[PDB]
């Protein structure tokens, strides 16, 4: 196994996967890392594994359907792995813990949101279609892009967007288009 937290790649306390050379801290992995199973197979390993069962869920499929999707077990684990995807980007710091708002020309989001939230919004099935969370992780972003206005530190919402779509496309198998 590897000897570094595949989503912060820092060494530490790390639990290894058992079918893959991966290895996490405790809270980096996405659900936190589960307390006996003996195997133990990552989240990474999981979505393989869902994707192997039913090879056809790999053909392109409209966002509009997706975001309709109720919050059974698959789609859970889905945005699951999705949000672990923005975590492994070390940008994601800025967008991780609660935000505050005291810039002179700029007033603060009227819905804050953050990735710990959204994390722990997940971990509650507080979500019950996929829509929830992608709008959630979706006005991360936009509160972002509209607060700092024409500062360069716009740029980090728009980088960690991009990480959050591509991610998107790839794990619900998007219809790709030009
Ligand atoms: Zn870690
Ligand atoms: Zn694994
Ligand atoms: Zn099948």
């Amino acid at each position: 196994n590897s000897n570094i937290c595949e989503v912060c790649n820092k060494w530490g306390r790390l639990f290894c996967c058992d079918t893959c050379p991966r290895s996490f801290h405790e809270h980096c992995h996405i659900p936190s890392v589960e307390a006996n199973k003996n195997p133990w197979s990552c989240i990474f390993c999981r979505i393989k594994t869902i994707q192997e069962r039913c090879p056809e869920s790999q053909s392109g499929h409209q966002e509009s359907e997706v975001l309709m999707r109720q919050m059974l077990p698959e789609e859970q684990l889905k945005c699951e792995f999705l949000l672990l995807k923005v975590y492994c980007d070390s940008k994601s710091c800025f967008f991780a813990s609660e935000p505050y708002y005291n810039r002179e020309g700029s007033q603060g989001p009227q819905k804050p949101m953050w990735l710990n939230k959204v994390k722990t919004s997940l971990n509650e099935q507080m979500y019950t279609r996929v829509e929830g969370f992608v709008q959630d992780m979706r006005l991360i972003f936009h509160n972002h892009k509209e607060f700092y206005r024409e500062d360069k530190f716009t740029r980090l919402g728009i980088q960690v967007q991009d990480i959050f779509e591509k991610n998107f496309r790839n794990i619900f198998a998007i219809q790709e288009t030009s």
